[PDB]
Parts: C-alpha cells; structure tokens; sequence
C-alpha cells in the first residue's frame, strides 16, 4: 500500500523509514525494507506490525547502503505475517509492490516448474521470481523488466532491484501511482509525493504504463514497447 | 560575498558548487571550495574568475568528501587573485569569510610576532591563523572559536573547519547573515537561503553574536559567553 525507494550515495534507511511514516494508511498491517550497499550486500528487515516496530528493529541492526526500497502492506493475498510482508526476494531480485497481480496462479505454477520455491502466499512473490527468470534469459534489469511486465495482469505499481547491481532501480506503474523525486546526485521514488518532501520538492509523475529506470544520476522512462518517453519534472509547493 | 557549507555522509562538492551558482547574482571576482573526507584528506581548489571556471576545474579533480565550505569573494582586502581567494588555510584550519575584520592589522602583526606566515593580503587570513593559535592552546574547535571571535572586530560571518576533525563545522555570525539548512542526517550552512533550496527547505537563522557548531546530526548554538541558546527552525519555500 505505501512504497518508497531511494538510490543515493548516502545511507538511505532513515529516509525510507521516514517515508513509510508518511504512508501509514488506515488498516495497513506490516512493513519492511531492504537496502543494498555498493558491494551488493543486502539487508532486509520486515515486521508484522507498525512502522514504529520496524524502526525500532532497524535501530538495533543499523542498515548501511545507498540503494533501498521499503513498503507498508495492506494484505490482499496471504494473511498478515512477516513471511508475507514485502520486500519479497528471488535470490538477488527484491521487489515491493502495491496492488494485485490478477494472474498470479498460472504464473506461480510456471515458475514452480522452472524450479522456483515459493515461500509466501502473496501474489507479489511471483513478480520477484519472474524477473529472476527473465534476467536468467539474458540482458539488463531494464530489459528483463520490459519482458516481465506484459506477462503481469492487474492494477499495480512495483519497484524492483537486483542486489548484484545496486546502481539501478526499475519501477513500473500499471494501475497504481508512482512518482519519482529528483535529488542532487540521488533519486527517489514513492507511491505518494508526500513521502518524499523531506528530501526533495521536484517530482516526475509516472503515467500509466510507464517503466522507469532510475539511477543516482539519471531517470529514463519507457513504455511497454521499450520506447523512450518524455515526462516533465515539476516543483511541488506542498509543505 | 557568498558562503555555502555542508556536512554530510555523501560527497558535497556538487552541492557546494550549485550553492555558489545560486549566489553569483550578488557579484564576485573569485571563488573557491575545500572538501575534507572521513580520513582528514583536504582538497582545496580556488580560481580567479567565475564559478563556471571553478566547476570545470572540479570536473578534472573530482573532490571527494562529506564536509566542505565554499565561497565567492568580493575583494575588499587584497587584489583579486587566486592567492587571495578563499577558503584560506592555516595548516588544518580552513576558513571562508564574508565581510571585513576591521582590526586585521593589529592581529596580523600579533600573529606574525607569534610565528605565522601570511601568504595572502586578506583580512580573512588572520581568522585562520588566529583559530589555529587558539586551538594550540588546547580544547575543541568550538572552544577555540569562542576564544577567537571576541578578538575580531568587524561586520562579518565566517565558517571554519579543522580538516583533522571533519565531523564538525563552526560558524559565527557577527554582522553578516548566516542561515543553517537542516537535512536528514546532514546539515548545511549558507549566507543566503537561496543557495540551499535544492537540498532543504527547513532553516535556522543565526542571530547576531551566535556561534554554531554543526554536525551531520546536530546543530548546537551558543553565545560568546558559551551559553547554549535555542533558535527556531522555519520552513521556507521560495
Ligand atoms: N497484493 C500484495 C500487495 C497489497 C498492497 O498493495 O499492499 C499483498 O497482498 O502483499
Ligand atoms: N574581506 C574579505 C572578504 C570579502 C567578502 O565578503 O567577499 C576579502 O577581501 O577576501
Ligand atoms: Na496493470
Ligand atoms: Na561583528
């Protein structure tokens, strides 16, 4: 239900937690985050419960790394539990997701035949294993995500990262909002601009069907056929 | 003329240079910056001429480090030259300064007598040598600055760092404006809030006579008797 992501030189865990504090929708049930450092070391922490519980856990095990994604969940598929909380993983592929993957069943079956173990009951987890699958077929994360997204049906927003290549985040808007926040030598993404105001006031709103490749220094947006599209940045005057 | 400073986890050179670009409208003859990394390695680059010239040189000497100060100068003491541009140094003490130190002559002679060599013709350089002097007497950078400031007369603002302890910046407002910009796990300072808008919208204005010690995580403000004062932070989108 709430997504925040960041790709920066500085540690982003505190920015992600502050973003989640700004995305605490009535009835959400769990929260989690994953950060990866420059050497590809990933730390993921999830909790059934409130962002404050996650924040307290993060205080104990300080999470270093300039690339990360975080999520508050409002469960639709799978009961609230830490196992089902986001980020979900498929080895090096880490995903957070808002909305629903309608065709999760057939997809889950295909991936199971490809040798993938599902550990959660969520529709989300199919996104992770599928991008893992596509990436195995060769190409960059952007290319794999371009192949993946058409296979997914439903109303969703997702941000994906590959812990082996922590210099890029991929994001796709396909029935649920996402907005990019532009920083200086760092970039952010959230499902609501309100999450990002502490660190930037300049935004690019993704449009329906947009897939964005975000690095510390560049934002490149494409549609599903892989065509590059131009989206305007705007300065927000909200406090 | 324009001052920008930053103390962050990320490299700050780009933020400093952008801050200077935002200050060019005030006019200036030279500009410079200094950044220090976590290990105390200081890189200083100065140019007679435009910020764009400095930014170009920075592109060849990519400056790494999370603590730094930068300045555009409008010369009052000493002709425009790279030697007279700030930041000025005294070994590990590095200073940028707006305004004038009216009593620079007596202090310069005093510090010359004390063994310092002045490389520049600026009043500014006395600040660097004086803080270096006071620090030799013992204490923290904050303590040394508290002892230095009362010796200076003039209408000025200054930001000071010690490359040996890159986790703190000291700033003193004594007749020329300075504003702190509050970030998340980083803090900034400038002579004009316009310099800081790209990175934050929350500010604390230093009041006359305030001496601030700024770290990545905290801002502690004192008066000249060393008393802690509380200043209000305000949000200001321009
Ligand atoms: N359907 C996903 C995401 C729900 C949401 O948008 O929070 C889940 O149940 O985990
Ligand atoms: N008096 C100092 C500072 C001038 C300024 O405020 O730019 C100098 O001449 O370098
Ligand atoms: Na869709
Ligand atoms: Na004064």
């Amino acid at each position: 239900c709430g997504i925040v992501g960041a790709i920066a030189q500085r540690d982003v865990a505190e920015i992600l937690l502050e973003g989640l504090r700004r995305l605490e929708y009535r009835g959400y049930d769990s929260a989690g985050l994953a950060v990866v450092d420059a050497e590809g070391h990933m730390t993921r922490l999830r909790r059934l419960g409130k962002v404050q519980m996650l924040a307290q856990a993060a205080e104990e095990h300080p999470l270093h790394g300039g690339t990360g994604i975080a999520h508050t969940r409002w469960a639709t598929h799978g009961e609230p539990s830490e196992v089902n909380a986001h980020p979900h993983v498929s080895e090096h592929i880490v995903v957070v997701h808002n909305g629903i993957i309608e065709n999760h069943e057939p997809l889950r079956e295909e991936l199971k035949a490809r040798g993938y173990t599902f550990v959660s009951e969520t529709d989300t987890e199919v996104i992770a294993h599928l991008v893992n699958w596509e990436l195995k077929q060769g190409g960059t994360l952007r290319e794999a995500v371009l192949r993946a997204i058409p296979q997914l049906r439903g109303a969703y927003g997702t941000v994906i990262m590959d812990s082996r290549h922590p210099d890029t985040l991929l994001a796709a808007r396909s029935g649920s909002p996402l907005v990019i926040g532009l920083g200086m030598g760092e970039n952010f993404i959230a499902s609501d601009q309100l999450a990002l105001l502490p660190v930037t006031r300049r935004f690019i709103f993704l449009e329906e069907g947009d897939i964005a490749e975000i690095t510390r220094r560049s934002v490149n947006i494409f549609d599903k056929t892989g065509a590059e599209v131009k989206r305007q940045d705007i300065e927000s005057n909200l406090q």
